[PDB]
C-alpha cells in the first residue's frame, strides 16, 4: 500500500495542529454529480456495489472534482443487514426498501449468525483495497458502516419513517429481543469494520442517523452501549492483528443531548449536525476530542460569496485546532457542484487566512 | 361564559403554585381513539372541521375518557394556508397535501390579503364558542395555530418530508421572497388567534412543529422574529379590544438550539419534546417560564407499570413549580388510550406524592 502524500485530515482527526482546515463531505459520491448517475446508470444499485471497480470509480470521481482531504469509499449501510439475510427491493425510483421487515421476535430466527457476515461482504473488502490503490496515497481513505441502532431502525421499519414508532415500539415492548438484535448487529459491525481496515482503509465513520428519535434514557440504554464495544472491540481485533488502530469517528445526527458521553465512548472524532452550535459543543465534549461538521448541507443553495461567509463564521466558531470541517449531514441530490468546490476552497482559503 | 371550576392548568401555566401537576396531550382527540374514527367517518376530513357540532364533539370525546385538565380544539394547522386560497386534497389515506404548492415568488400572488382571512375561519370561531359553552367550565380551552415558518415548509414542501429542502432553499435563494410569505403568515395569525380568545379561547399554543430543520443561524432569521411578533400583536390587539390576555405557549418540536430566546420570545409556557433533557432545559429558559412536556410518546407503548415510572422519573426532573406534563409530540394512532389513561392518573398520583 503507497505511502499517504497529504495526511491532513488524519492529524486532524488525531488532535494534532495543522497548517489549515482539512474537510469532506457527506454523500460526495452522489447524485448531485452527474458523473454519478451516468455511472450509477451501469446496474441495478446493490451490484455496484458490488462490482469492486465501480464502487472505486464513484469513490474517485468528485476527488478528480475538488481537493478533498479524504476520500470515503461508496457503499450503503444497507449491506449490512443485507448480509444478514435480508432482501431489498429497489422500489419505483424512491430507494432502500425492505419488504419484508422484522416484526416479531421470532422474525429473528431468519438472520445469518454474526460472524459469517464478515465473509458475505467481500466485494467490499475488495473495493476499498482497490480504492486505496488508485489514491495511491493522495488523501486518507475512510471506510464506514451504520451504526447498531440505526441499521435496527431499517430493519425493523422497513423503509424510512418520520417517527421510527414500530422500532421504538420494540424499545419499549421487546427490550430483551431488542437487545438481542443490537447484540447481532454489533457482532456483525466488528469484523466488518477490522475487515475494512485490513482491506486497508484509513479512518472510520460510524452514522448513528437516527439517533435523534431516542431521548436521553432510551439512548443510554440502548444505542450507547452498542456504540460503545464497536470502538472497543474494532480497536482490539486490531491489535490482536499486529496492525495501527485507525481514527475513529461517531456521527449521531440530532444526538446534542448526547454529546458529553460520546465524546467519551472512546472515538477520536465526534461529527456534528447544524443543530448544534459549535461553541455549545466544544463545551460539551471538552478538549481532548477533534469536532467535524457541520454546515446546513442546504447552505450550499446561497451563491457561493454567501457560502464563503457562512463558512467564515463556521470557522470562527470552531476555532483552529481539533476540528475537520464537513456538512450536518449528506449532500443533497440538487445540488450544484460548482458551490460544492466554493464550500471546499472557502474552508481552505479562510482556515489559512484565520491561522497567518 | 361559564365560569372555570378546575383551573389548575392556567395557574400552572401563569407560574403560580398548585396542588397538583396538571396534564393534557398533543392530539388528545385522536385516530388512538376509536369514537373518534367513528364520527370521522361522518365526512371527508376538511368540513369536519367546517362544522362546529363535529369539532366540538372531537374536542370533547377524550375528555370524557380522562381526566385531563385542559381541553384544545380540535383542528388541524392546515387551515389557515386554507384560508389563504391553497387547494388541500386528501390524498389515498396518507394524509394533509397541498397538490400545487409555492415554488416561484410569482405563485405568492396567490394567496388571499392577509386581513380578509380571520373571516374565511368562521367555522373554527364558532367552534370554540361552542365548545367553551359544552365544557361549560369544566376545564379551560385551549386554541391554537402553526406558526410562520411551520406553515410555510406546508406551502412550499406540499407534503410532509425528512429534509425541508425546497423550503430551505426558499431562505437561501429567496430570502426576500420568504420575508414577504412569513410575513403574510404572521399577518394572518394574529387576527385568527385574537378571534379564537374573543371566541372563547382561554390558551393558546403556537405550534413550531418544523424547528428542527433550522439551525441557530436560520431560526434567528426566519423563525424568532415571527414568532416573536405573533405573541407582541395577538397580546396587544387584545388589549385595544379591552379583553384579558391568555397564556401563550410556544412549542418548537427539536428546538433545543433555541430554547434560550424562546423563554425571551414573551410566551408564558415552552412546550419541549423528549430529547431535551428536563434540566438542561430549566437550565436554559431559567426560572420564569414555565415548561410543558416531554415524555416520549412511544413510552405509552410500555406497560402501564413501566408508564408510571418512567412519569415519576420525569417529575422529579422538573420538580415541582413551574411546570405542565404533556407527551413530547403529539400521540400516535396505534396508541393504547388505556395506556393514556395510564399516563394521565399517573402524572397525577405522583405529582400528589411528590408534594405530600
Amino acid at each position: 500500500f503507497p505511502e499517504l502524500k497529504n495526511d491532513t485530515f488524519l492529524r486532524a482527526a488525531w488532535g494534532e495542529e495543522t497548517d489549515y482546515t482539512p474537510v469532506w463531505c457527506m454523500r460526495q459520491a452522489g447524485r448531485y454529480l452527474p458523473e454519478f448517475r451516468e455511472t450509477r446508470a451501469a446496474q441495478d444499485f446493490f451490484s455496484t456495489c458490488r462490482s469492486p471497480e465501480a464502487c472505486c470509480e464513484l469513490t474517485l470521481q468528485p476527488l478528480r472534482r475538488f481537493p478533498l482531504d479524504a476520500a470515503i469509499i461508496f457503499s450503503d449501510i444497507l449491506v449490512v443487514p443485507q448480509a444478514l439475510g435480508m432482501e431489498v427491493t429497489m422500489v419505483p425510483g424512491k430507494g432502500p426498501s425492505f419488504p419484508e421487515p422484522l416484526r416479531e421476535e421470532q422474525d429473528l430466527e431468519r438472520l445469518r449468525d454474526p460472524e459469517v457476515v464478515a465473509s458475505e461482504l467481500g466485494y467490499v473488502f475488495q473495493a476499498i483495497t482497490l480504492t486505496r490503490q488508485r489514491l495511491a496515497g493522495r488523501v486518507p481513505l475512510i471506510g464506514f458502516a451504520g451504526a447498531p441502532w440505526t441499521l435496527m431502525t431499517y430493519m425493523v421499519e422497513g423503509g424510512g419513517s418520520s417517527t421510527m414508532a414500530q422500532a421504538k415500539r420494540w424499545l419499549y415492548q421487546r427490550p430483551q429481543a431488542s437487545h438481542q438484535l443490537l447484540r447481532i448487529l454489533t457482532d456483525a459491525l466488528v469484523p466488518y469494520l477490522v475487515g475494512q481496515v485490513v482491506a486497508g482503509a484509513q479512518a472510520l465513520q460510524l452514522y448513528e442517523s437516527h439517533a435523534g428519535h431516542l431521548g436521553p434514557q432510551l439512548f443510554n440504554k440502548f444505542a450507547l452501549p452498542y456504540i460503545r464495544d464497536v470502538a472497543k472491540q474494532v480497536k482490539a481485533r486490531l491489535r490482536e492483528a499486529g496492525l495501527a488502530p485507525v481514527p475513529m469517528i461517531i456521527f449521531a445526527k440530532d444526538g446534542h443531548f448526547a454529546l458529553e458521553e460520546l465524546a467519551q465512548a472512546g472515538y477520536e472524532v465526534v461529527g456534528l449536525d447544524w443543530t448544534v452550535a459549535p461553541k455549545k459543543a466544544r463545551e460539551c465534549v471538552g478538549k481532548t476530542v477533534t469536532l467535524q461538521g457541520n454546515l446546513d448541507p442546504c447552505a450550499l443553495y446561497a451563491s457561493e460569496e454567501e457560502i464563503g461567509q457562512l463558512v467564515k463564521q463556521m470557522l470562527d466558531d470552531f476555532g483552529p485546532h481539533r476540528y475537520i470541517a464537513n456538512l450536518g449531514h449528506g449532500l443533497y441530490p440538487d445540488m450544484d457542484p460548482e458551490h460544492v468546490g466554493a464550500f471546499v476552497d472557502a474552508v481552505h482559503k479562510h482556515s489559512r487566512l484565520l491561522r497567518q
